[PDB]
């Protein structure tokens, strides 16, 4: 267990989103066999999206489901030898990241057309500055896959954190909470040191909690890997507790941060929505999902 003093939330429309989660990836050629469909349903991806985005229903939640569906289907393409060679990794990531620059050629792989369909829907209704910033977050995500594929090639602690803080994919998840909620945090508050520290805690806690739930599967094939075990789990368990206590400290600074950046009434409300529906949800959502 871990100390996560945030309320658990789930979209009330989760049942419909979970029942219809297969229609989109099968229409994009991402899932082509009935066994692949059942393997997809066993992931609980729509359930995870409904916890990341409890404030979304209908098509807004469907976009959240598709992002989780695509993110896990995309990550599977690197479990084999491709994830060992940084050249073969970058060859695939470049074809997907090209969707951020414009239309894709029809010869693009199906996983690339699926991302393009998600990015198209993500940008609708958002400011140009929001789309540009979110496009930069996707490139850091794709660049992280190439960086980790290089680390696996050489067969080779803050060294582990600096690499996982991009491949975990937390920031593109948080970005969609804005699109799913049809709001935008003030851009100057997003870049603030306080919000930057809050977002880093969300990434650190996510990769720590993910290594705990992935210790057994990786042991057959991680931050826990130095002296002894269990105590190492207890050390990481205290690290998420210290970071969560620091996160609460940073949350209390937001009222004064809003005055420093002279937010108006609408901007203060958007910052509050970003705190509860985007940052808190990405922290608590993955914890409640690992305990389904």
């Amino acid at each position: 267990d871990f100390h996560i003093p945030l309320p658990g939330r789930q979209s009330p429309d989760h049942a419909r989103a979970e029942a219809e989660q297969l229609a989109w990836p099968r229409s994009l050629g991402l899932i082509r066999s009935d066994a692949a469909a059942e393997r997809h349903l066993r992931g609980g991806y729509a359930d995870l999206a409904s916890r990341f985005y409890p404030h979304a229903t209908g098509a807004d939640l469907d976009l959240g489901v598709d992002l989780m569906s695509w993110a896990f289907l995309f990550d599977d393409l690197f479990d084999g030898p491709r994830g060992e060679n940084p050249e073969d990794t970058k060859q695939l990531t470049d074809q997907v990241a090209a969707a951020l620059d414009g239309p894709l050629p029809d010869t693009a792989p199906p996983i690339a057309h699926g991302f393009a369909d998600i990015w198209r829907r993500t940008c609708e209704g958002m400011t140009p500055a929001w789309c540009a910033r979110s496009a930069r977050h996707w490139r850091n995500y794709f660049d992280g896959y190439v960086d980790e594929a290089e680390s696996r090639f050489w067969n080779a602690a803050a060294q582990y954190l600096a690499m996982r803080r991009h491949t975990i994919g937390v920031q593109p998840t948080v970005d969609l909470a804005e699109r799913a909620g049809r709001f935008e945090v003030p851009h100057r508050v997003f870049d603030s040191a306080v919000m930057s520290a809050m977002l880093q805690i969300a990434v650190d806690v996510n990769l720590l909690l993910n290594d705990i739930a992935s210790l057994e599967k990786e042991e057959a094939r991680n931050m826990v890997m130095g002296w002894s075990k269990s105590r190492s789990v207890s050390h990481m368990q205290n690290e998420v507790r210290a970071r969560l206590e620091q996160y609460l400290l940073l949350e209390s600074c937001l009222p004064k941060v809003g005055e420093i950046y002279q937010l108006d009434t609408a901007e203060r409300e958007a910052l509050e929505r970003y705190r509860t529906d985007a940052v808190r949800t990405v922290i608590r959502g993955s914890y409640d999902w690992h305990r389904s």
